[PDB]
């Protein structure tokens, strides 16, 4: 397949999946982009690669959900649109939870909201030093997504995780790395060649050793991730179908656009 | 009316301030614990969105008042160690069961039970001059406040044992890096800043705040409960023994602080 | 007397010092493992309040002696990998089951099994010059020592995989920031600070120390047991396979020690 | 409430399934949300326990497939999402319920009407009632956590005779298999149930609730996990062409044995 | 070692522990009786037996906790006494949980309360047809003990378990056998000789095989039992340290 | 698709595997018969049947492991042979654990040791009324196999499980049905007739539905079964490579 909003590049030993949106700005996630992503992942699961590189094109890595888009739909019909909304997010998150091959994610810029919370679901997080990370859930008017309700407290402690989850604090690549969110930081000048050279190193390893490393790590966390996803989504379906949650989303979008 | 605490009902939040009169340095006796639990029970049932837990004086909380407790253990070992353990369990569980977010503001040193309760709260705000220690092996006790699981969870077992076994102190900056503290505040503007930040938190959607806490507390709650009971059972055993009382007396007669 | 370790029964603590003769740079063969288990079983029964696990020489423990195990696998794959995997499993379980606190002293590189057993101990005291690696992808192996769960628990999944999959080395200070090491020492005063702090710990209440260990280890023990079993099950599969034998044969032959 | 009758009494609240928007106490969306509402009220009131019973000749024939297949056939995607959401939340209300629930079974319990019974605490059945979970006849995988609760009370082989083979159990054989906990004679079923409920309502409220809590304790998470997995599967079956097809076949062909 | 409330017999291949109380009626359990049992259980763990036979003398196998005894102590100081009471129960129950050899329990009279809830902790339950079984906790005014909050639902399903735990119903030996509580029912006439024949048969088996069958079975459920015992005792302590809980026990003992 | 010891029938909606040994007595299991079953199951898994029917030919179902076969091997080389034996049992048992389609088992006569202990790993168990069941591990001189150390207590309680596991108890088809080991009992005259009617009934059901019921029911117990299989095999390895274990089997075979 060729995609509207993503580019896929099949190499020997690895498959590249590049978020490069056209129907949204700065790699925002709407329904269509998400189904393309899940589609590219499913295919990458089945091809002859040993691992996947998840990267993004342009300025930001992923700004998360496109609330400007979703708020129109929930305003039009909140009970249908939040069912669909929440079902596509859950499916998205589970695609990461279920993925058998290692996923290296390569972060070129800002990762926000759902663009940030999916990161812990991959196997290696490689950040450009100029990227920063935020899950401003309380600004959005939603509770956590992407299993960040367990993965953040697990990697940074509950207090530190709540600084992101409740207080909506941003983290530089180096702060995210210290808190476990990011596993390696790269100098900006040579980011993509350095990522390219390290990815090819990983692709030269035994495929079975790679799958087994990931399988063994994934054993005693997978059911926790499944449940967090299920629990988060249930909560989001009741918030996004509520009068306050819609209003909150509206309020957020009107403010976001109101700047010079 | 409260002898050892102050309760301030503010817009969207309730402030409980530790300010002891029956103890020095905000130390915890059974009486002080009782007040805090009741204050917390009241705050949970009121129309605030969250609780700010802070303290007054040079110290945040130096933990259990062992000078007070050792006297009671020497009177009646079995009664006093049991009441002591039962009141701690209840104290700890109140934090574990609490549905509203609790922000804790630490303006000075937090020692022993004063530091182990902090992981049970939602955010930990610390003055840069605050420091942290759980010198259980100096006291002559095993962990309290669930710290036997919470410390290993935030910092890994080794770093956690540096505190639990080796009795190491952490600066607010070191604690922040180790996950005990979530934000360090500058000394000059400490109280005004904490108040600005709590008010902004109290401006957030109440349901979003509770759901968020509910989703986080969710896969840890039973472990916390199990750990609280296990911790308290070991403490009752230690504090009812001659060896345990001897340790407490050693600490009270030898301590310099 | 042991041919690969020195045991110093001391006042309130027992020292187990890895100092192999049958292997180079404190590598682990079947004999070395067996002695360690012996010493740890004896130390579990003495009236020491705690164990200090140290080493002698320039390296702490470079992990599995692959030059030793490779011909042993090349001979009798099925039984030999069972032996090999069972002796590791037992070595690892001994740490998991140990009731007394273990303080480990690291005065050089800990590589592979030499590094993955550290999270099973209680305090990790490292010379600033010590470094840490689990280069599993280079060995041709899946994780061992329960590192499949312990590493992601202390440092998070992604940071753990930098070690487990990407084969990265950590300095003492970096290992400390990531949970693996609990105290870094200056090289000049390392062994003397370690001795004075061990004796301070040996002066604490024996019951209190045993109870701190029990409560901390409590909600993680079955996870460790299950992860050990699961990892050994996979290692039997890999080391008894054509490609896993070759990977080991390739490593011990191509390897040029950076320690 | 259109479809249920609540009867608070001394020490216990009775909730009677008595549908008028459906036949034979079938569960449609309306009926389910009334039941959840009534259960939530019962949780908040001063009763020590709940009696869940039914009016008419059938206890509950489960999902009203005639009602649901109309919705599924319009919009597979949205209707299967809504449908699974309402069942999950129904089932979850039983899972989370803190007071003992005694269920009084007066007639056939079928499909979801039998799969909820193990989520209650005592099951008292008329000797003339029978039990069936004909999932393979409907064309669905199990619901109500019966994928784990049936194997747990009677072993997997016997559970699959219900779940796969579609076999009926009399009240007596359901009793031997642990699904029913007491069988009563038919003539004065309601009189005898009522005296035993009054006996149970004489017990300490805290003791009753601690007994519930200590049992539900061991199994609550497994129940939530089974509910979750089943609903995931049903979302896939009911939004598929095979699934809709199976449900229409069922609705159109052969009518009721209750 | 001599005991006042139990008789221990070291036979060839098995040890027989007989509950035969002198300080209680109907083989009721008070602190000292429980202590003597834990002691004889530890001794039998250590001896050369392949397995233990657990039985009782008299018309009643075991009527459970001696509430007359305990209520006196709880009256004095409920706080302190409920802990002591709950800790000796926990330890008793844990002694069965951790026991590594097979225990065969032989029941020739009513087993009531704690007297019945320990049976699922044993390995084989052999009962006279005239034996019956009851856990009338709601009559006592307590929540479950002996791990019965998980052992009864796991053997009979939750609804059937609650007919015992909540409704306090009695099961005949036959009914308890159909429910998995009893594993073999014997006709009354030659009950003890029949039991003795069968225990010697079991003792003929390889000791390691016997210990290994037990360890592999117990392995899957050991934590759950320990946690059940933990929760149950925590709840019993808060019931027996309350006004309501002492009232319940007072009423029960007075009515008697 | 050719087998010495089993007849496979790729039928309409279902595949029937018939145990009919020649290399052993009474459908007994040795390395080769076990390896044939595994291959035949793996093939059934891959074909377009919606379910598997596991039957046996003649008057006995399966008397379990052939100890006359195995004990010569153990005596010859206890370490190698006890490991080989334990590895093939593990893979056989795991084949049942991991199986995605329902398996109906048709039990025509006695099921003994591993012949009875695999029964709980299947989904439906239909027994001729004259069929009986035993797992006499304490007579063989071994610990449990087939996951029966967890599956027996989960279906019947721990006490009734040890009647079988420790006490050598034999269940009639009726008692086994009452204990949850058998799901249906069929009167003698009409066993094979009825089994065939009923399996055709089930093969008329939706394939995905059948596979989903199996996946949902297995879900909850999968890891426990795997851990029990691993655990049992470890202990058996120990017993079968010990003098007392070899002594036990030898005695059993001589008697």
């Amino acid at each position: 397949i060729t995609y509207r909003d993503i580019v896929v590049k099949k190499e020997d030993g690895f498959t590249q999946i590049v978020l490069s949106t056209r129907s949204t700005e700065k790699n925002a996630l709407n329904t269509e982009v998400i189904k393309e992503m899940v589609n590219a992942l499913n295919s990458a699961a089945a091809d002859d690669s040993k691992l996947v590189l998840f990267s993004a094109a342009g300025s930001v890595f992923c700004c998360g959900l496109d609330f400007g888009y979703f708020v129109r739909h929930l305003r039009n019909d909140r009970n249908t649109a939040s069912l669909e909304m929440v079902d596509t997010i859950k499916n998205f998150v589970n695609t990461f939870i279920q993925f058998k091959k290692p996923i290296v994610v390569s972060v070129n810029g800002p990762a926000i909201g759902l663009g940030a919370s999916i990161l812990p679901l991959c196997d290696l997080v490689w950040a450009n030093e100029k990227a920063w990370f935020q899950t401003p859930y309380t600004t959005f008017g939603q509770s956590p997504d992407g299993c960040s309700s367990i993965t953040f407290p697990k990697m940074m402690g509950k207090a530190s995780a709540n600084e992101m989850l409740i207080a909506g604090r941003k983290l530089t690549a180096r702060e995210a790395c210290a808190k476990g969110l990011v596993s390696q930081v790269f100098l900006t000048g040579t980011f993509t060649q350095e990522v390219m050279i390290q990815i090819k190193e990983l692709a030269s390893y035994n495929a079975i050793v790679l799958e087994e490393c990931k399988a063994l790590v994934r054993c005693n966390i997978k059911l926790e991730l499944e449940q967090a996803n299920e629990r988060e989504c249930e909560v989001l379906r009741k918030i996004w179908s509520s009068a306050q949650g819609i209003e909150s989303m509206l309020k957020y979008v009107e403010n976001k656009i109101d700047e010079f």
